């Protein structure tokens, strides 16, 4: 009954391998070297049940090979977190689009080669960027689904580096499946994709804080630090709590039903004005100090674009959300503790 | 007099090679790998004024130390081009900003100890992203100059990915004026900023299109597959042909003039709706099979922002900059010609 979770370093990844504990799971992670492997066991207070192999570099075909050799016989549940260590965005194909593929394809051929009997689930942390079309996110009139893809191809996502970062999501994911549909009689494992959107929330430590805030909490943290006449950047998505994102990974592989599902996590969707009405609202330290901007005007009170229709999503997890109140202040009282702010 | 040109592979540094060889310099270049080291001579006819050493990574501060050492009585000129490969937007800090900064200080260190009386001229390939305020680009009330600073923080810059990128350009550079102003003693080098906006125009060599193509010449290529009814993204900069780039990098260690400067290579505003003016004036292969848009509505007709005030720069350089025209009908030509569509 062990579990290997892949980049167990990683925001999300700690809230997992924290739930895995919890729930009695033997855990096996990676991290890309032996200081980042210490450092996490130790983390978790040298817990028995947990242990790290070293993974350096995710974006070679081989790099999952020792662990499924030494422990394949041991893992049941693979969890792939991890995403390649870095990217450029001049030849996108080379340096950014192959790396995503070979970065799902490696572990996958692992678990074929030294664990094809004893693999049951393989749950693949993918995106939203997978799911829908950028352009159109904004169409009132349109809804995106767990059954809609990135319309963008392997040539026409080249166009820029934000469009390139989000064909690679699609492109890590679909090679998931077509791995998967063609090796089917070869593998014992089951597939389910999980699909955040912008994910907020406390890091698994406070220590953190500092160095580790991921894309979404840095857009509230750079919120928290600007000035009262400071412009405020226009932004719409969906948003979902970090540790909803965990519980789902554990759902995705607990459940007969979300066996070959891609799970859209997401509860309701926002703009950066819901965000500053929340600081504002909810941190007299930052009220007076920071942007108020056209209060009540975001997405918690509107309809702002595309709907996003992840009711199914829902209904196969099986629990509720945190709304985005909760989130933003889990967020921001752990940066501002962090501060000694209080 | 033997000029060193880090990065030499690059899209511009292929023409300043090309360009240094023609004025009869000797040349040493750097590249990433032996592979592209042995590449790069190849296309360039295994001329021998012309040499390359291998430097894997730019950031290690030793990282140019056994080329200045070896080379450093007979290099008088240095040309640095050469950026950070590989970059992360989690931890931007480890990731992109302190490797943008020793990616500068590195070079200058290693010229300090081995070349410290011999190196004359040091020219810095910067950026327009370390002179602009990417949210006040919109407004055409404002100026920007070559004594315009992107006023982001280290901190601040860390909001998002584009904003990080364009913050670890300003440090970088700022990196190089701080080393001189601190070293003035100890070093004999004059330094010179080249600060590119998007740079247009064909590669050096024809076979480089399929997989070589940049950024900015990336959203030409992109557009020329448009189908009639696609939308055109939205972006809005200043353009330079990369000949001129390359030319102005030449210039910028040619004259007294430009000692101690930021020369701010930019012609002119463009759109993308420009761009796509003139690839349907100029190419009767493309004209019907990709979108219209709104002729003559772009930044080549329209004031659509902020002012970029080159003139002094225009005034050191002391020739003419190809335009827009010119630079897009040069890039699509060569795509097309590449794809036999001529």
């Amino acid at each position: 009954m062990s579990v290997f979770v892949s980049g167990a370093n990683g925001f999300i990844a700690q809230h997992i391998v924290d739930l895995l504990l919890k729930e009695d799971y033997k855990v096996i992670g990676s991290a890309r070297s032996q200081e980042k492997a210490e450092n996490l066991t130790e983390a978790f207070g040298n817990n028995p049940k947990f242990s790290m192999e070293v993974v350096p570099d995710i974006s070679k075909l081989d790099a999952f090979d020792h662990v499924f050799q030494k422990h394949g016989k041991d893992i049941k549940i693979v969890l792939h977190t991890a995403s390649p260590f870095c990217f450029d965005i001049t030849d996108s194909e080379r340096d950014l689009l192959i790396p995503a593929v070979n970065g799902v394809k490696g572990i996958l051929h692992s678990i074929k080669k030294y664990a094809a009997d004893s693999v049951e689930r393989v749950v693949l942390t993918s995106s939203y960027a997978a799911v829908f079309d950028m352009a159109k996110e904004n169409d009132k009139s349109l809804t995106f689904n767990e059954e809609s893809w990135n319309p963008a191809t392997w040539e026409s996502c080249q166009s820029d580096p934000v469009n390139a970062y989000c064909g690679s999501k699609k492109f890590a994911e679909k090679a998931a499946w077509e791995f998967l549909e063609e090796n089917r009689d070869s593998v014992k494992f089951e597939l389910t994709a999980v699909n955040p959107v912008y994910v907020f929330g406390p890091q698994m430590f406070d220590k953190d804080v500092k160095k580790h805030l991921n894309t979404s909490c840095e857009l509230v943290n750079s919120l928290m630090h600007l000035s009262p006449e400071d412009k405020i950047p226009e932004l719409f998505g969906g948003y979902i709590d970090v540790r909803d994102v965990a519980k789902a990974h554990l759902v995705a592989f607990q459940k007969r039903e979300t066996i070959g599902q891609r799970l859209i996590v997401s509860e309701a969707r926002f703009t950066m004005q819901d965000v500053l009405d929340i600081l504002n609202e909810d941190f007299p330290v930052l009220k007076g100090n920071i942007p108020v901007g056209k209060p009540g005007s975001g997405a918690t009170h509107n309809t702002l674009g595309a709907t996003l229709d992840n009711k199914k999503s829902k209904k196969l997890l099986g629990f509720k959300f945190r709304n985005l109140k909760e989130t933003i202040d889990d967020t921001a009282s752990q940066i501002l503790k962090f501060e000694g702010r209080i």
